[PDB]
RNA sequence: AGAGGAAGUAGGUCUCCGUAGGUGAACCUGCGGAG
């Protein structure tokens, strides 16, 4: 028998008041957004660890802000994996002008940028400020991070589109 | 002004918050903020 509690910030309060995991793993759950827990309680149905790691892997990309559409993809596909980049993390400039100009950079007008290089390289990332989190398997979310890390360096945009669809088409391909 | 003669050139998304207005619980718009 085995227990674990994640917390999650007061962003997403009201989607996690919408309405599962019990029946979905046998895994038993508690949650109070006052304390700001979710509890994961192991019965006697449940079995394995792995499960157990899923349904906490789960909840926290709940938190973490992605919906419920990939998250339950995160839940059924075990080869799909997260990462949370900060904005901080290596870094061309001492200059405190990174904030809005790198994230403006990365989202463009109306998400343009940020849809285009989730259509390309099929990954789904969201954006707040600071944390960028990726969300596919892991290679495409490799592929992913070094666009977003040659965008902050400072390419234009156009080029790291470019670049990005050829290395999309060759990783792609199997032979 | 005249018919001939001769010549040459051809780039802030998402969520949340505080606002002000709108048709009010909610919801929309705009703005200011934090993730």
């Amino acid at each position: 028998i085995e227990t674990r509690k994640i917390p999650i910030p007061p962003h997403r309060m009201s989607a996690l008041k919408a309405n599962p995991l019990v029946d979905h793993c046998k895994l038993q759950v508690r949650m109070n957004i006052k304390e700001k827990r979710v509890e994961l309680r192991s019965s006697k149905y449940t079995v394995s660890n792995e499960a157990l790691q899923m349904g906490a892997d789960f909840v926290s990309a709940f938190a973490m802000g992605f919906d419920i559409d990939d998250a339950i993809a995160l839940l059924r596909l075990d080869s799909l994996y997260i990462q949370s980049f900060d904005i901080k993390d290596v870094r061309q400039t001492l200059g405190p002008d990174a904030l809005s100009r790198a994230i403006g950079r990365i989202a463009g007008k109306d998400g343009k940028t940020k849809f285009a290089i989730e259509n390309a390289t099929k990954t789904r990332i969201v954006l707040a400020g600071s944390k960028v989190h990726i969300l596919g398997a892991f290679e495409n979310i490799g592929m992913a991070r070094e666009s977003i890390v040659s965008l902050v360096l400072g390419a234009q945009p156009g080029k790291v589109y470019n670049n990005l669809r050829i290395i999309a088409s060759r990783m792609k391909e199997r032979w």
